């Protein structure tokens, strides 16, 4: 239940100084009109440049991901939902493997991504936002969890 702007603010905290982030967006996902304007707005708000590469089928995943790196020099991969294409194991594992090889952490929509090598996900409860972290990947990627969340954070 964590909004895009809240997510990108957490990313800013986990990765201070981050300038550019890449998003792989499933063109056929619901709430595309809700979400993509929100991305433009989260970007404005955090000062992190958000570059969206949209994908419509599995065969576009590899070349769209490569464009984020080739043309935009993003420092992380941000995935916002997984209702269609991005729920496919092939897409998920391609993205995590290649983000990792390129040295970039993956901020993911569910814990399933963390078990495969993504770095951080999130959920909301009544007390607020909880970070979920893949400790091993975070450590290797130089991601330090700030003390204020350390209590909240599930590993």
């Amino acid at each position: 239940e964590v909004t895009p702007i809240q997510q990108l603010f957490l990313i800013k905290e986990l990765k201070p100084g981050i300038a550019r982030i890449g998003v792989i967006w499933d063109k056929n996902a619901a709430n595309r009109d809700e979400v993509l304007p929100q991305l433009q707005r989260a970007s404005a708000a955090t000062g992190i440049k958000v570059v969206v590469a949209e994908v419509a089928s599995l065969q576009e995943v590899a070349p769209q991901f490569r464009t984020l790196l080739r043309d935009h020099q993003v420092e992380a991969l941000w995935v916002l939902e997984e209702s269609g294409l991005l729920g496919q194991a092939a897409a998920r594992s391609f993205l995590i493997k290649n983000a990792t090889q390129a040295g970039m952490p993956v901020f993911a929509p569910s814990e399933t991504w963390l078990k495969e090598g993504a770095c951080v996900t999130w959920r909301k409860d009544a007390e607020g936002i909880r970070l979920v972290v893949n400790k091993a990947v975070a450590e290797a990627m130089g991601i330090t969890i700030p003390a204020k969340y350390q209590d909240r954070t599930a590993f």
